[PDB]
């Protein structure tokens, strides 16, 4: 089997991307948003406080004739960017771009943080990490991707992010016409959960290259890509008036500035991010200092290469026994 959707930018920044997901017999179609750092797939539902839902649309579960109560299941999720929620779970079918997993753990929110609440056009997450970070107590779940894995053709799936247009996410096949090029393929460490890599350097703008390696994850789930300061300090001081401020939370630069590309290095292979996709607009409506898309991963603890990053490549998430990462220009 494959399976083939659409994803398609929240907002004019690419803050985040949605996926339309099928969940329940007659089908309740919800836009999730899918997301390569964490392995729980959850829901605004019938059952999340009223409070706390602000124009999402819901999952019922009293309204799918193949949903089951999974008995005495609980979770709980909190993400790197202090978001939350946490409810109590099903049993349903799930179908995505035409691929369908029966008996997948669908978490159903009783809460939800209020960035979630605040964000109408999220109406969940499908988490695609690996199935160790799953929160379901006191019985793991397994991710989408994992219950799907063996149905498969092939056991992979991509992410081929838009910059400000929508993109793809396809389960079980590689197409081949949506990519330029070849693929380099890399080594992944599954220790922590994540689609953890090695990147092998970077280059800002036309200047040379600096081999060095840099571990991190590739995260679809995350917005911005976040690097060691040393990286992100020479890649802003190539922008005139850019400087990091503490108030709004990262590195800003005037809206006027041509910002440069940013290369990040994949084997001996280079994906180069433009300019433009570095730039996130103005801080607050109507200001003149724009936030940048490259911040400092100094006190998260990790490395992300969040969309930023993946949006510049076709991504290859290799499930296989030994899972493998693979990034092409396109
Ligand atoms: N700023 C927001 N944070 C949450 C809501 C909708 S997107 C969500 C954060 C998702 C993070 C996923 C992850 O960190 O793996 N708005």
């Amino acid at each position: 089997s494959t399976g083939s959707a659409t994803t398609t930018p929240i907002d004019s920044l690419d803050d985040a991307y949605i996926t339309p997901v099928q969940i329940g017999t007659p089908a309740q179609t919800l836009n999730l948003d899918f997301d390569t750092g964490s392995s729980d797939l959850w829901v605004f539902s019938s059952e999340t406080t009223a409070s706390e839902v602000d124009g999402q649309t819901i999952y019922t579960p009293s309204k799918s004739t193949t949903a089951k109560l999974l008995s005495g299941a609980t979770w709980s999720i909190s993400y790197g960017d202090g978001s939350s929620s946490s409810g109590d779970v099903y049993t349903d079918t799930v179908s995505v771009g035409g691929l369908t997993v029966t008996g997948q753990a669908v978490e159903s929110a009783k809460k939800v943080s209020s960035s979630f609440t605040e964000d109408s056009t999220i109406d969940g997450l499908l988490g695609l990490a690996f199935s160790t970070l799953n929160t379901v107590s006191p019985t793991q779940q397994k991710t989408f991707f994992d219950n799907a894995k063996a149905s498969l053709d092939s056991p992979v799936f991509t992410a081929d992010l838009g910059y400000h247009a929508p993109g793809t996410y396809n389960f079980g096949f590689i197409d081949t016409t949506a990519y330029t090029g070849s693929i380099t393929y890399t080594a992944v460490s599954t220790k922590q959960g994540f689609w953890e890599w090695t990147s092998t350097g970077y280059a800002v703008g036309s200047g040379t290259f600096k081999s060095t390696s840099i571990d991190g994850i590739a995260d679809t789930g995350t917005t911005l890509l976040y690097l060691p300061a040393t990286v992100v300090s020479a890649y802003w001081a190539q922008v005139s008036g850019a400087k990091s401020s503490s108030s709004v939370g990262g590195y800003v630069f005037p809206c006027s500035a041509t910002l440069p590309s940013f290369t990040f290095g994949v084997g001996s292979a280079r994906i180069v991010i433009p300019g433009d996709y570095i730039d996130f607009g103005p801080i607050s409506t109507g200001s003149s200092s724009c936030f940048g898309g490259i911040q400092s991963s100094a006190g998260i603890g990790i490395n992300i290469f969040g969309d930023v990053a993946l949006k510049a490549a076709f991504v290859v998430f290799n499930g296989a026994t030994t899972p493998t990462l693979g990034f092409a220009s396109k």
